[PDB]
């Protein structure tokens, strides 16, 4: 079952007329493999469920795309004494992610070291 | 203008010779516009400075790429604490992002509502 079909089943189950709902798919969704498609499904289910539950909401906009991003990933074998990033370091990369329409994660890895990932779409 | 060698300057001023460093550039980095190139440079600088400040670090692996990601974006104009930002909400997002080798952000938007974005590479 294609990714789009799977995500639309989730939307069909959860969307309600009280939130005016728009869904836009762009890009080659058909090439997404089953494991990744499954993760996207789980995420959308959470995001749509929580939107519908969000007090006094009147609208819901869903955009799912496969598109070129820039990605910066940095892995080191150390861990920061005071957290995975300084306060103003988190602020900076988070603000840039927000500005770029992208996403940012930093973590102390389950079995040692630090991972940082930052991605944003090539276009807007 | 040349993005690979520009990001090398960031790495060279911080990582070398302090850390055993690997660097990979994948995809058409020449198509990255000036604004996004500036973000990538600033992110790398922060990420590399952070790694170098870790007392027990000996090694560093850098990957900068242009490649296809799946992106799921969901925006609503509801009020109060979104389910997305609760302990269990964030846990599920973080787990899936980690499993997929991706990333996510949840914003409460100052002007009202909640934005969620989750992305991960196709490969
Ligand atoms: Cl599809
Ligand atoms: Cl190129």
């Amino acid at each position: 079952t294609g990714l789009r079909h799977r995500l639309d089943k989730v939307i069909d189950q959860l969307a309600i007329p009280a939130l005016h709902t728009t869904v836009q798919y762009t890009g080659p969704l058909s090439v997404v493999d089953t494991v990744l498609a499954n993760h996207a499904e789980a995420v959308l289910r959470e995001a749509v469920s929580n939107a519908v539950r969000h007090a006094n909401a009147t609208s819901l906009a869903i955009n799912v795309s496969v598109e070129d991003d820039v990605r910066v990933e940095v892995v080191d074998d150390g861990v920061g004494i005071s957290g995975d990033i300084t306060e103003s370091g988190l602020r900076n990369l988070r603000q840039r992610a927000d500005d770029a329409g992208g996403e940012f994660t930093v973590e102390n890895m389950p079995t040692g070291g630090t991972l940082l990932r930052w991605s944003a779409p090539l276009r807007l």
